[PDB]
């Protein structure tokens, strides 16, 4: 039900060490005259966000590994600004009988010579999956804010919050956003 | 296992009647001097394609309704240049026993008060689905060429070919592409 | 300065004759319980971020502006474009421009290629471009570029697009309180 | 004319220390049977259109070019950009430019806003921009813009990017027969 950091933008310019520092640096050198540049990074970035100066948040890219189900991943897949890879600052009773029954038929179909990509189709949407999700920091911002809101279903909320915790760790922007 | 036309680009400029005619017209007025403009539309467009002048094929947008399974739709969903909407020129024996068993549990779970979005999760990937797929003619071109190739699985090939037939009907480009 | 409609989405299915009717149709077969007004349904869809019903429609506009403003418009990367080939301050803008066009003409006359001569043209030089995007993309482009912060010439162009948007999508406009 | 690397993807997981190692890692946990050379695996991935392994890496380059070429580069809409503020034919290009810069300076000195004065600047005027995209997007940008058909100044800029790409992704370059 979780997420881990796989990869993130690392700058190689002098005096810019992290992804967040590049975003703040792009903000500042866009408008060198701006008195706004004299703010803390989180102060500056609050305004960049408020002004819709989104391109500074597209200098950075992060990728996360998500562990979720096939039902939720299909929903996550709909955030088309992201890039995905897939691999091969009573109710809980009847499901378990059916799930065990499906995996039995799955494991035996493979053993009987049926390949993989045909056997896959009998698996339920509750089947766990692992995907990479990659996108700019701009896109992570609006995915997280949306999918941690009331209007999205519980298991997606949990998934997005796992992402939120990693985001907060890597990124002044989490304070700018009042997260 | 099929597709239908739902909607397509209709120009409102004078002497340009169809989506294909706008693409050919954009090609021609991009470079009014070009002796290439004296070709038939399919002759002109063959070259636009060959030269990678892709933006003329992004003046037109088409949308199709696809009937397929949840397994295939999840794969189709990965063509992220497209926009999707979802709604609520022995092996064939064991599957049918399990599928009937899942739908029984699905129908009864709803009848027992479980809602919908929880019951959904027990459904197999073989479950039929209806989606809209919308994108520019450029994107339709490269989706169709890819997903009608050897390297993609049979049921996706059939789906892409249903799309191909509609494309051929609406669009000189089908001849330019040697379809 | 101006905008003209070139092309728009038209549904081919029975009972749905306009791009917006298709948008509304999509929002309807998504309402088990909310059957309020037509524009009220769309407003509700917009408010809950169900964007994809608005990505079923697509519209192209021809914009007439300067190269300088066009470069800014090009930054709205969800859109697809097509380009084609061809006070005292107000007084001295006219002399340089005329003097720039004079040399431009001379160079073309004296054999020099179109793409080399183009480089002497100022950012104020007129250009016409197609801008194509889903209805979703138009909403946030117009929204953004009509609000203070963007420069005057750009505000004017975005207000020209908004006028066309409202004619084609009168029910979304109502949902957004957009008026002529 | 030139390009400089600003930033690139670095994996944080054990055993994978570069963007390309992560790309290669992704292509490996996708090979049940093909275990040929490292660059040979990627070539195979590229040939079967498995693009998404190449969308795990992302790189930013700072480009120095003219406004005219930058407007063309802006058309590669899969990329994200950032802009910042600040023969006889060769003889008369120098006079107009100097004369355009003279008035530009005068206008700024006499109170006129930066955004109004900018419009008298020719398309040849220097600019620096960030260009950020997945490794996939770089491949087809470089591929396209290094080939005959695109104009000289643009070919030169795309060859400057290719040089940096090859330094960072030596194994993809090998897979594509790209050399310095
Ligand atoms: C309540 C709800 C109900 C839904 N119902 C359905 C349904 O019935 N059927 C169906 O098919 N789909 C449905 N969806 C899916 C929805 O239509 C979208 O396709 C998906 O949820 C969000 O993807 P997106 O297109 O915004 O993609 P994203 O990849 O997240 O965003 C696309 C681009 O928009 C930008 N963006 C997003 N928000 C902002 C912002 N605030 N400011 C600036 N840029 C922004 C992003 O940064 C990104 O660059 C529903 C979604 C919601 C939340
Ligand atoms: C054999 C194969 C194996 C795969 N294996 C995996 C896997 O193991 N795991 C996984 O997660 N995914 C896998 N995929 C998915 C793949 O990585 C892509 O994400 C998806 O198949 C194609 O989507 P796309 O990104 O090209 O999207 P699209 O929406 O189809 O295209 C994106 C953009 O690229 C453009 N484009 C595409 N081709 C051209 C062209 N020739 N010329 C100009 N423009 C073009 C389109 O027009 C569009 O604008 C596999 C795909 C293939 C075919
Ligand atoms: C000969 C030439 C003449 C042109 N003339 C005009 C003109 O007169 N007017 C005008 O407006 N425009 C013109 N164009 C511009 C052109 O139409 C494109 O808009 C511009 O080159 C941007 O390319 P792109 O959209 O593919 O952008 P990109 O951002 O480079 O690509 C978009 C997406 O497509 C994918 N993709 C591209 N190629 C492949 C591929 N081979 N396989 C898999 N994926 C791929 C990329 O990875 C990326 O994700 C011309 C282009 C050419 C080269
Ligand atoms: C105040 C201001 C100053 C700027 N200064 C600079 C500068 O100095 N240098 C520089 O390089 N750039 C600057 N920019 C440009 C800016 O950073 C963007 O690159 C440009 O405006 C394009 O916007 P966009 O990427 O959202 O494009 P769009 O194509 O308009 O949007 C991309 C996608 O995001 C979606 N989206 C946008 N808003 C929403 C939303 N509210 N809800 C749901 N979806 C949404 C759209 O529907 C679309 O699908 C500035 C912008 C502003 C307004």
């Amino acid at each position: 039900m979780s997420a881990k950091l796989i990869s993130v933008t690392k700058p190689v310019v002098e005096g810019v060490n992290t992804a967040e520092e590049l975003i703040a640096y792009a903000a500042r050198v866009s408008n060198p005259e701006n008195q706004i540049n004299n703010k803390t990074a989180s102060g500056l970035l609050k305004y960049c966000i408020r002004h819709k100066h989104w391109s500074i948040f597209e200098t950075a890219f992060m990728t996360l590994e998500l562990k979720t189900s096939r039902g939720i991943a299909a929903q996550v897949i709909r955030h088309r600004s992201f890039h995905f890879q897939e691999f091969s600052p009573w109710w809980a009773t009847e499901q378990e009988k059916l799930y065990a029954q499906s995996m039995e038929l799955y494991n035996k179909a493979l053993e009987k010579g049926i390949a993989k990509e045909c056997a896959r189709f009998i698996l339920p949407l509750s089947t766990p999956t692992t995907i990479y999700m990659s996108g700019t920091i701009r896109d992570w911002i609006h995915y997280i804010e949306l999918r941690t809101s009331n209007g999205t279903q519980r298991e997606h909320i949990d998934l997005a919050n796992a992402c939120k915790e990693i985001f907060i760790k890597e990124f002044s922007i989490a304070k700018a956003l009042d997260w």
